[PDB]
């Protein structure tokens, strides 16, 4: 019996602690999406609600679908290090019980959480503010729940539900219990979680680190966009577009779908190589596939896309020929998905813990890379020529071609593009040319006889398979 | 300040997993020892010992054992060092490292499966004892920490409970490397003087061949990384050795590796033409309200090892960082070694302290630097020379850039004449320059330890 010994506990300021781990704020963001597209929601809502009187001037709200969360759930969301996915052979992203808290910390001072369940909906508020304002050092944490039918309070003690209802409507956006009832609402199906981080971070002039008045179909950090600058990094509609390699649950951002795209598909002369990894065979006794492809569309936005369990981790990566003064390998994007048993996220999910066999890993697809660069046999072609063969004439590089329709067919034609049902969420070809932010979408608008129904059976891209070495 | 009682309201609390979590933090390994380094540091010691006690029955075949002669801790400072996040350090105008209320056991948890802390103050022995063995043993989700206190004098017990006491060190001897009493305070011995602080860091992690990560075996004098070091590789990222000889800005603290001193190196006063460059931070005068001394200057001893080293409250966070005409393709500013210290209120380090946490504001710090270097380059004028010329005259004269420069006299002493070499006094921990080593050296080999240390500092130039 160990009841008498110390507990590492949490304080407050270990709140903020743990928001120090990203120093990307997308990457912060992409937590909550993350936790949605675990509890298997087919979409997700990232709104802002304007509060003038909130610090920002808007909450940031994250609506899922998902399987939401009845109270032990709930309850265990605010044990750090705990995570039920943390399970062999899991799909789910969430591994370190850790990225819900870190993530609504960076964005915000607080953040109050509303998830529902079979006939339960839970709030979770967690106050900084109410922290500051009380003294209190702790991590308190306020978890009211209701019956989702009847609305009428479930708790054990009468006393704590009351504390922790006055805590909500005293120090959150929502002071009655008839707006936070209006919250859950916004609940539609009979499961889901809503997310409201409030009291947002504000740069140094005064204004929130998101910006969501430049595009109010987007959420960007409000900072300048150098022509380096990637859009993954300054637009979260961008980041989200490409933050899974499986993009199956919805986006929306200010209720405008985000056109999720599988940088596989967007490529030229796409090259699938099965790298028999020895890290994933001796973690195996306790293959990867690199894709390679030509970003004829922006050469610019080439570079290793390293994905975790189909999670992107490392963005734009540059490996191989691509870190030396040529640009040879240059508009090549590299895709790979590497399971938990090969490499596992930093604590940010921004990066890989294990450095070594990171850099192993970059170091084989570095070589897979070079060996693609002599498949394809561009350079064989002339790199040149066949970049001025979509439009690249331009004297530089990063900044897109020559926007003709002419080269924009030449590039459209040998890009199969793909799009994703609204209903069915299954991904299909199209054998045509798109006018345009996307559509609803279903598979009955598709022209193809073959795939033009609902129930068909995805049609997959199988990449053409190179052999290295 | 509260109007009620928020006694039976839900508490967030550690598990188990978190300790992996936190320590996820640090994919750089010697960022993790850094962070008992830091913790050294700020404890105010003289020097911190960082050697490798061979235990073939523990998980890695060696205990990592950091003691340092600082201020130590009662059981009231060890007991806070399981508050995760709670920061004693963390107050205004402050020169600590340590804010977070993390770094021991982020690090420690990187380095290895547990680690045992022993450390001493005025008339109390503490053992800290961060035991995930333990845990994965008897089945514990949360963070159960042993914390025995003893008095440093006759060695008895401090305690409140008996019972929690024997438990905690029967914990101890069941789980840790030291099986009885005995061993514990022949630890607790090797704290020497009436404060001070040992951390033990066992069953360290494993790489893939079932090799301990930390390389203790290729350099018996220095803590490496198990890995081949290929031609890019930085020291400071392979040796730990290295890493430690600039870890600070402001080297105080002696750093022993196996018990060899770190020859710790300012890189601001080992370059060719160095040149401080005053830069206002609109967020420094309003974090104020609540400058920065960019110094630059060209590494002729070796030219690959160039780029910006930020220091955030002394402490190295970011090094080899590229800025300004360094992104570009040419050698234009190549060589240039750009060195920083910003305070907290200009930037605060990320979880790991390896990055800032402020990314808008540390590239708006970047940019500033670049245009500063940029301005460095053309104050120097290396027009005047010809930048390969510059470089031929310190025994660059090969085709390639990466490799280091001649081994000849001649060159050796060309480039001795511009980096006069300075050392740190063993006795009083004061920097001296020598007009013109491994062991020791103190102010009376040259002066004495009663002399005012000269500062070298710097022109100061102009930016616009
Ligand atoms: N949107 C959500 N829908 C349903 N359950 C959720 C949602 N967000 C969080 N949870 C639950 O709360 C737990 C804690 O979230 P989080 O702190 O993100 O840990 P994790 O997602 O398990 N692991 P990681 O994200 O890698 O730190 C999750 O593991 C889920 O069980
Ligand atoms: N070697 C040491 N000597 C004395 N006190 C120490 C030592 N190591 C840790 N401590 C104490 O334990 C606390 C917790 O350590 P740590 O987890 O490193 O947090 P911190 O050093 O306060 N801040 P950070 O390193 O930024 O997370 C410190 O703040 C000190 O009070
Ligand atoms: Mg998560
Ligand atoms: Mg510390
Ligand atoms: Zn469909
Ligand atoms: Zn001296």
């Amino acid at each position: 019996n160990y009841s008498s010994l110390n507990r590492a506990q949490l304080t407050f300021e270990y709140l903020h602690t743990n928001s120090t781990t990203h120093e990307f704020l997308f990457g912060a963001l992409a937590e909550l999406v993350d936790n949605a597209r675990d509890a298997d929601a087919t979409r997700i809502d990232i709104y802002a609600e304007r509060r003038e009187d909130l610090r920002g001037g808007f909450m940031l709200c994250f609506l899922d679908d998902g399987a939401g969360m009845d109270p032990s759930d709930a309850a265990s969301v605010i044990q750090f290090g705990k995570s039920a996915k943390r399970t062999p052979e899991s799909t789910q992203i969430g591994q370190y019980g850790n990225g819900l808290k870190s993530g609504s910390m960076r964005i915000g001072k607080d953040f109050i959480l509303f998830t529902k369940k079979e006939d339960t909906m839970t709030c979770l508020f967690l106050s900084r503010t109410f922290h500051e304002e009380e003294g209190i050092d702790e991590v308190i944490v306020p978890l009211p729940t209701w019956n989702a039918r009847t609305r009428e309070p479930v708790t054990d003690n009468v006393e704590k539900f009351a504390i922790e209802t006055e805590l909500i409507y005293k120090y959150s956006p929502f002071r009655t219990e008839e707006e936070v009832m209006t919250q859950f609402m916004k609940i539609p199906g009979d499961s889901g979680t809503l997310v409201i981080i409030f009291n947002l971070k504000l740069m140094d002039n005064g204004e929130p680190e998101l910006d969501i008045i430049s595009n109010p179909r987007d959420i960007q950090m409000a900072e300048t966009s150098p022509e380096g600058t990637k859009p993954e990094r300054r637009s979260f509609r961008a980041y989200a577009a490409v933050l899974y390699i499986d993009p199956r649950m919805r986006i929306f951002i200010h209720g405008h779908k985000v056109q999720t795209k599988r940088l596989s598909c967007c490529l030229y002369k796409p090259r699938m190589y099965k790298y028999t990894s020895s890290r994933f065979k001796t973690r195996a006794e306790q293959e990867l596939n690199f894709v390679f492809g030509v970003n004829i569309e922006h050469r610019d936005l080439d570079g290793m896309f390293i994905y975790n369990c189909s999670r992107l981790i490392k963005m734009y990566e540059k490996v191989g020929p691509q870190l030396e003064g040529g640009m040879a390998c240059g508009g090549v994007v590299g895709v790979v998905d590497v399971p938990y048993l090969v490499l596992e996220p930093t604590h940010n999910k921004q990066d890989f813990a294990d450095a070594k066999e990171y850099r192993h890993l970059l170091r084989a697809m570095g070589e897979h890379l070079a060996q693609y660069w002599k498949d394809i046999a561009i350079a064989q072609r002339g790199i040149i020529k066949f970049w001025d063969e979509f439009g690249y004439l331009s004297a530089n590089w990063n900044q897109p071609p020559s926007s003709e329709l002419r080269y924009k067919r030449r590039r459209a034609m040998e890009i199969p593009t793909t799009i994703q049902c609204d209903l069915c969420l299954k991904w299909r070809t199209l054998p045509f040319q798109l006018s345009s932010y996307p559509d609803t979408w279903v598979c009955s608008m598709n022209p193809d006889p073959e795939q033009d129904r609902c129930e068909a059976s995805e049609q997959k891209q199988k990449v053409p398979l190179g052999t290295f070495r």
